[PDB]
C-alpha cells in the first residue's frame, strides 16, 4: 500500500484504488496502473521533474529503504494477474531490487522530489509507475 499527495490529489496505484478514490475520480490510466482522486485537504509531496535515473524506495516487506538505479520510463512486458490480463504497462521504470505484493505503492524518490511508486516487481526486480510527466499535478 501507498500513495503520493500533492495539492488537492492522491496518486495510488490504480488496482488498490478504494470506493472513494473512483467516487472522487480525477484521471486513470490502467496501462500505467495509476489512478488520481481529488481530496479536501492540501498534500504536503513535492514531484521531481528530471531524468534521474538512481534514487531511493520503501520497501514495506523489510521496513527498509533502498537506493537503487532504474531504466527509463517505457513499455515493459507484465504477466497477468487478478486485477489485469497479460499487457505491456507504459511509463514503466525497472530497478534490481527486492519487492513482493504488498510493496506497491511505496514511494521511489531522487533529490528532486517524488519519482513514482512501486507497481510491479519479481526475481530480484521492482517496477516503478513514473509520475514526472503529470506536469498538471503541480498547478
Ligand atoms: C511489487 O509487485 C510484485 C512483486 C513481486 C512479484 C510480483 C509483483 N507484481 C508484478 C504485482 O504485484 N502485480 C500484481 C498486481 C498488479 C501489478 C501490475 N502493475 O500489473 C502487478
Ligand atoms: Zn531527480
Amino acid at each position: 500500500s501507498g500513495a503520493i499527495y500533492v495539492g488537492n490529489y492522491r496518486v495510488v496505484n490504480r488496482h488498490l484504488a478504494t470506493h472513494n478514490d473512483w467516487a472522487n475520480l480525477v484521471w486513470e490510466d490502467s496501462s500505467r496502473d495509476l489512478l488520481v482522486s481529488s481530496t479536501t485537504a492540501q498534500g504536503c509531496d513535492t514531484i521531481a521533474r528530471c531524468d534521474c535515473q538512481t534514487g531511493v524506495y520503501y520497501c514495506s516487506s523489510r521496513r527498509k529503504h533502498y537506493p537503487v538505479s532504474f531504466s527509463k520510463p517505457s513499455l515493459i512486458f507484465v504477466e497477468a494477474s487478478e486485477y489485469y490480463p497479460a499487457r505491456y504497462q507504459s511509463h514503466l521504470m525497472l530497478a534490481v531490487g527486492h519487492s513482493e505484493p504488498g510493496d506497491c505503492g511505496g514511494i521511489l524518490r531522487c533529490q528532486h522530489g517524488v519519482v513514482g511508486i512501486v507497481s510491479t516487481g519479481g526475481n530480484g526486480l521492482v517496477g516503478f509507475a513514473d509520475v514526472r510527466d503529470l506536469l498538471w499535478l503541480d498547478e
